[PDB]
C-alpha cells in the first residue's frame, strides 16, 4: 500500500496498458480517476474491477485533442477528488491516452489532418495537461508519459505517431527541469508491443511475428508495461527524473 | 516481502551504496552476501544492521581485480549458501564494488599502471562476476551493474574512471541480450554525487557545491539509489533488461 491516501489521474484508463495501470495504482491504495473519450462501458469495467478489489476509482470522460478538453477532464476530476476527499489535490499524473491505432500508415499515405489528430491528442494534450495539472499537485507528485520504443526504432509505417511521441519525450525532459524544485518527477516510460485487448492479439500467427522483436521473444503484457509505470509513481522513484525507462521487453537492444 | 527464498550478492557491500543496496534487499527477505574487500569490520556492521531488522546476511572477502578473484569470491558465497539454505542458488548479482579517487586524475597524468587497475575492479571483474554467477543463476534471475552517470557528462578528470564505466555498461547491452532466453534481465543503474559515507561529505561547504549537480540541488543518499536497485531486483521489473536506469536525481538535465 504505498499509495495510501494518493489520488491520480490515468488517461485512458478505460482498456489496455492504462487500465492495468489504473488497477495497479488503486491496489497501492491510490484514489483512480479513470478517464477515458468514448468507450464507457470499458471506463465502468476498470472502475468495477477497482471497486471488487476494495480500492476506489471514478470515471471522467473528456475527448481529447479538441477544444475545452483540458477544462472539460479538470471539471470532472475535480468534482469527483472533491466528493470523495474534501480536495482537489491531484499526486499522480500519467499521460497515457493516445491515437495509437495497430494499423500503419505509410509515409506516402499520411494526410494533415492525421498529423494534427496524433499530434493533437499525443504531444499538445499531454502538455497542456502536465500544465494544468501541476496546479493542483504538491511538492513531491509524479508525472508519468507512456512513450513508445519507435522512438529508438524505425518503422516506416509508424512515422507520423513516433513523431508525436518524440514530441513527448521532449514534455518529458524539458519539465523534468523545470519542477525539479518542487520535488515533482517527470519520465517516460516506453512499451513495445503490447497486448492491449485489440483483435490483432487473438490472431497466434501474428502474435508470434510480433513477439521477434523482443528479447524475451513474447508481446508484451499491460501489466509488465503497468508494473513499471506503478513503480515510478511511489516513492522509491524519488531519485529518477528526466528519464526515458525502457519497458519493452528487450527489444531496444538495436 | 518481494525477495522471500531468494540469494543476493552485491560486491563492495561493507560501506556505501552497496551497503544500503543490501540493506534494502534484506529488509525484502533476501539472504545476503555482503562482499567487501578488506573492511572486515565495516562488513560485519552491514551483516549485523541486517540481522538486527530481521533479516539474514554474512560476509564474503575477496580482493577483486587480481588472480585468483572470482574463484575466492564463489568459495566464501557459495559456503555461505551451502550452509544456509542447502543450495548454492544466486538469484541477484549487483556489481556494485569499484576503484575510484576522492577527486579523478587529470588526463595528462593518467599513467598505464592506473587504466589498469580501474579496468581490473571496474569493468573486467564485473564481467567475470557475471560469467561465473549465471552457472548458479535460475531462471527469472537479475544482474545489476552500478555505473555512473559520468558515461553521459563529460568531465576530463574522470576519463579514466568513466572508461570503465563505458566498458561496464556494454556488459548490460550485450548480456541481456544473451541471458533474454533465460529469463535473466541485465540493467545498469546510474547514479550521481551520492553520499558513500566518506569524510567529504561532513564538509557543509563541498557538500553543497556538489549538490548543485543534481536538479533538485541535494546530494543523493546511498538509499535514493539503493531504493531504484532494490526495485530491478525485483519481479516487478521483469520487462526491463538491456536499460539504462538514471538515479542521478537528474544530473544528465545539466
Ligand atoms: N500497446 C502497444 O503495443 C503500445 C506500444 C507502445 C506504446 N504504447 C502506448 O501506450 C499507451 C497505451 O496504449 P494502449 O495500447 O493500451 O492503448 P489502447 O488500448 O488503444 O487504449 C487507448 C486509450 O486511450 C484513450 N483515448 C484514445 N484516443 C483518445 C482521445 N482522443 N481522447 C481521450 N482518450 C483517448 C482510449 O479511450 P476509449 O476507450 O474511450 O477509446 C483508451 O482508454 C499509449 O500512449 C500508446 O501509444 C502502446
Ligand atoms: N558515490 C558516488 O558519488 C558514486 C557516483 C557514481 C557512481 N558510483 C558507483 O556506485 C558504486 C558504489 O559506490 P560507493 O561510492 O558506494 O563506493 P565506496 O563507498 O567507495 O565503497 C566501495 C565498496 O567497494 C569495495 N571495493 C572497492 N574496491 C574493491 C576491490 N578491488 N575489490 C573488492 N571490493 C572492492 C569496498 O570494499 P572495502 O570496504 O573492503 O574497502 C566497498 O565495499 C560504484 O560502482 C561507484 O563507481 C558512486
Ligand atoms: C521493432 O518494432 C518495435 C520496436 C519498439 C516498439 C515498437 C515496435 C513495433 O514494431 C511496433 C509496431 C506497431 C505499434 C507499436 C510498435 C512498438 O511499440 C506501438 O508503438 C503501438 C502502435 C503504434 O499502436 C503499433
Ligand atoms: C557533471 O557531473 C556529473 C554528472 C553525472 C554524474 C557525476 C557527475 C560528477 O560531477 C561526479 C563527480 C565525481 C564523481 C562522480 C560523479 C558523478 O557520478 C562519480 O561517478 C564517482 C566518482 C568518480 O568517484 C566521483
Amino acid at each position: 500500500s504505498r499509495l495510501t491516501g494518493k489520488n491520480a489521474l490515468v488517461t485512458g484508463s478505460s482498456r489496455g496498458i492504462g487500465r492495468a495501470t489504473a488497477v495497479r495504482l488503486a491496489r497501492e491504495g491510490a484514489l483512480v480517476a479513470v478517464h477515458y473519450a468514448s468507450n464507457e462501458a470499458a471506463a465502468d469495467e476498470t472502475v468495477a474491477q477497482i471497486e471488487r478489489e476494495g480500492g476506489r476509482a471514478f470515471p471522467v470522460r473528456a475527448e481529447l485533442g479538441v477544444a475545452g478538453d483540458v477544462h472539460e477532464l479538470f471539471l470532472g476530476l475535480e468534482q469527483g477528488l472533491k466528493e470523495r476527499t474534501g480536495e482537489t489535490t491531484l499526486d499522480i499524473l500519467v499521460n497515457n491516452a493516445a491515437v495509437t491505432g495497430v494499423d500503419g500508415i505509410l509515409p506516402e499515405d499520411v494526410t494533415a489532418e492525421q498529423l494534427d489528430r496524433y499530434y493533437a491528442v499525443n504531444a499538445k494534450a499531454p502538455f497542456l495537461l502536465v500544465q494544468r495539472a501541476v496546479r493542483n499537485m504538491p511538492d513531491g507528485g509524479r508525472i508519468i508519459n507512456i512513450s513508445s520504443g519507435l522512438t529508438r526504432c524505425a518503422v516506416p509505417e509508424q512515422v507520423a505517431y513516433s513523431m508525436t511521441k518524440g514530441a513527448l519525450e521532449q514534455i518529458t525532459l524539458h519539465m523534468a527541469k523545470h519542477l525539479a524544485p518542487r520535488g515533482i518527477t517527470v519520465n517516460s516510460v516506453a512499451p513495445g508491443i503490447t497486448d492491449n485487448g485489440g483483435a490483432v492479439f487473438d490472431i497466434p500467427e501474428i502474435v508470434e511475428q510480433m513477439a521477434q522483436s523482443s528479447a524475451f521473444k513474447r508481446v508484451g503484457e499491460a501489466g509488465d508495461v503497468a508494473d513499471v509505470v506503478t513503480f515510478i509513481a511511489t516513492d522509491e522513484s524519488r531519485w529518477i527524473t528526466g528519464a526515458f525507462i525502457d519497458a519493452s521487453g528487450g527489444t531496444l537492444l538495436g
